[PDB]
């Protein structure tokens, strides 16, 4: 049972254009919405959708997850628009991303250290803002951070490992998709995340960054990885990685969880090498922090 | 390892337009392809791309589960034309089928006890078939039954079982999606399909043409429909549903395995009631059989 709320977007006030393509619970559209966003009658925005043929369970689902963002509010995290939970499609209203996702945009570069690092403190910032309140990404992954207008990198979609609904087609267990190459060596054990596992894939993250989008643990199968990595097996490092970013790596990916640095401590260790503009729109820096 | 042969066409000889949905191992396109079909310079075609980002592993058995359809000649199969095995994206090529699937073409109506026999006729024709060169489908449902131009029905997608394949996501196992509401109650316990458990689902799509594509067990859980069937549960009768489709459902869903009548058999009883035109295309009236 999803129950409306002020969240809640009149139809009408919708228009959809192009996909953006399929993310977590169906497929994204850019868009145009009226009235979502402070002294603007309309705003560009990006539109997910429920498929119409979708089961009532998935859309209220979907509704659910996605509703955990009405919470939040950071300049690095992808920001919640609006919902439109009456009537077909049942959609969720986003703000746009216009580069699209990071992995992609990284893997058409086929950057310098000043925007390596920009990157990963903007990625950390959006992070450490979840994780204080109380979220755990559980899929992050450079194909799961986003890219602004101005280049700035947001964190996104969640939802991957809480979408375990197809439609006409059901797993034995009834469990899901689990991003292997990104999980620490406890997840990929028992399944669970936290926050310590979510700075398991952030320093998965900055080796996406350095590499250009390689994948991680390339020349080994999804059995050979669950192996590896839960014997202590780490990705290589990457061909003329500033030191800053392997020594980051390396804290991210220590074997035990509590030995990890949380994202306030990578920021911290980064804060120098941050634009100055940083200090007016980052958690860090802010009051709540 | 595929080995290319005959069946290898240049990719220069294809053209792709609209996008027709996305079955097994990827998208679908309308396209044409040129030297395809004897005596014509070219053939509107289906075209199924397996991503350029897909691995190799699923690209390669998209590959050899769509080389079983080397040896299908069936008027009611939905015929392999081509493969590009060569450069990225991966392709199959097939007849195209201009109305799309079955289930969709139901849901448009809402036919005759004349059109639904010619429906049950052909489409257990193409069963019969495959089963006979020792085939078993494993997912035949409405959605994966497809419509030609001329509005005979022909035996489509069987791959949706055989991909196990996601990109940067992994299932604990290694297993796969299983299409619960068409499987029979064996099917069910034990996870394995025989011609058997084909029938069973040929049943189900007879109640699906019957209802113009209602969902089986439209009422219940994916955990409540695994329960229902295995503890002998069957599917409601359709309203004003002829009495002979009826007796083939229920024939079709006798709980033993070896109850049920063969696809042979099924066109046998009803072969009085199909068009004169079925004798000179059927594998049913063929040499073959
Ligand atoms: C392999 N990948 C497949 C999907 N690809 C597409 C999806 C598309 C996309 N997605 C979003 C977007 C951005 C942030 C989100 C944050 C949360 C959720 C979410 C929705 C429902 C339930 C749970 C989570 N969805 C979100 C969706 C956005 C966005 N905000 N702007 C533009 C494009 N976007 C990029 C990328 C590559
Ligand atoms: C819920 N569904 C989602 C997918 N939807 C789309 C897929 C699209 C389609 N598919 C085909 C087509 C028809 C016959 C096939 C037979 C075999 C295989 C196959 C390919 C690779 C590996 C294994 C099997 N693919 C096949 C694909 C065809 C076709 N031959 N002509 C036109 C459209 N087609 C209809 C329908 C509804
Ligand atoms: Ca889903
Ligand atoms: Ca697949």
């Amino acid at each position: 049972v999803y129950v409306p709320d002020e969240w809640e977007v009149a139809r009408e006030k919708i228009t959809m254009s192009r996909e953006l393509g399929q993310g977590s619970f169906g497929m994204v559209y850019e868009g145009v919405a009226k009235g979502v966003v402070k002294d603007e009658p309309e705003t560009r925005v990006a539109i997910k959708t429920v498929n119409e043929a979708a089961s009532m369970r998935e859309r209220i689902e979907f509704l659910n997850e996605a509703s955990v963002m009405k919470e939040f509010n950071c300049h690095h995290v992808v920001r919640l628009l609006g919902v439109v939970s009456q009537g077909q499609p049942t959609l969720v209203i986003m703000e746009l991303m216009t580069r699209g996702d990071l992995k992609s945009y990284l893997r058409s570069l086929r950057p310098s250290l000043s925007k390596m690092i920009q990157m990963a403190g903007e990625i950390a910032d959006g992070m450490a803002y979840l994780n204080a309140n109380k979220f755990v990404h559980r899929d992050l992954a450079a194909r799961n951070c986003m890219v602004a207008e101005d280049f700035t990198v947001k964190i996104g979609d969640f939802g991957m490992t809480r979408d375990i609904y197809e439609t006409d087609y059901y797993r034995k267990g009834g469990k899901g998709l689990l991003p292997v190459r990104w999980m620490s060596p406890e997840s990929l054990k028992d399944g669970v995340f936290t926050t310590y596992s979510d700075v398991w894939s952030f320093g998965v993250v900055l080796w996406e960054i350095a590499t250009l989008a390689e994948q991680p643990y390339q020349g080994l199968s999804n059995e050979q990885v669950l192996r590896f990595v839960m014997e202590g097996g780490l990705l290589d490092k990457p061909d003329n990685c500033p030191d800053m970013l392997l020594e980051l790596m390396r804290m991210c990916w220590q074997y035990n969880p509590k030995m990890r640095p949380s994202f306030l401590e990578i920021i911290s260790s980064i804060k120098e090498e941050m634009e100055p503009g940083f200090r007016e729109v980052s958690f860090y820096y802010s009051e709540e922090n």
